[PDB]
């Protein structure tokens, strides 16, 4: 029964379900409790078809299951393969946002304040990361994950503003769609947004649905 379970759960036991739920708009990462049948009805999506593609995708071959794996690796994946990527993924952006936007500043189409949205989404995730990576991440390695109800609420509410800049970069640009006059620049551009996307997101769902009720239960 997939509708009655939450997406945070689909999106950790079915593989490329990330992307799925991403087609549909559904966020998994941050709003992971909510159940499918829920998050469907808001949509006036069918549920039926949401259910039968991610059979096709759950049938296929298993990947790393994170929800079982020890925290301190988990930690460290979190570092290396979200953290450490989204400190060079995003100073490229903001330079490549700045030149369509200056460049382009004449078309109807041209993604107004891209830059801007770019810009403090990088500093918050800075200031985020370091926090993560400085007291939270430490403190769950050194068996204190019980006591971090404190960081981890706070935490958790930084991912929902995160989640309010994407939304606002993805209604900037037509959600990620680079209109016909697009350039070279332009269009890579769209791709490294939509690849950040993919990992800020896989990396919320990742605390959000493993790391922080884990580390929370004493794990
Ligand atoms: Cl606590
Ligand atoms: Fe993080
Ligand atoms: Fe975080
Ligand atoms: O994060």
């Amino acid at each position: 029964a997939y509708r009655d379970q939450p997406l945070g759960e689909l999106a950790l036991s079915i593989p490329r379900a990330s992307a799925l739920f991403r087609k549909y708009d559904m966020d998994y990462a941050a709003g992971g409790k909510q159940t499918l049948a829920r998050a469907a009805a808001r949509k006036e999506l069918d549920v039926e078809v949401i259910e039968a593609e991610l059979a096709k995708l759950a049938e296929q071959p298993i990947e790393k299951d994170w929800r079982s794996a020890p925290l301190a690796e988990i930690i460290d994946h979190i570092i290396v393969r979200y953290h450490d990527r989204h400190r060079e993924q995003l100073p490229e952006l903001i330079l490549q946002a700045t030149k369509v936007e200056r460049v382009h500043a004449d078309k109807p189409s041209v993604p107004k304040g891209l830059t801007k949205y770019l810009t403090m989404l990088h500093e918050e995730l800075s200031s985020h990361m370091m926090k993560e990576e400085q007291i939270l991440f430490p403190m769950i390695k050194q068996g204190m994950g019980s006591q971090a109800m404190g960081p981890i609420s706070v935490m958790e509410s930084e991912h929902d503003e995160a989640g309010e800049l994407l939304e606002v970069i993805k209604h900037t640009t037509n959600n990620v769609t680079p209109p016909p006059e697009a350039c070279t620049t332009w269009k890579a551009m769209y791709n490294g947004i939509n690849e950040l996307i993919d990992d800020l997101m896989d990396h919320i769902s990742l605390e959000n649905n493993v790391l922080f009720p884990r580390a929370l239960a004493g794990e």
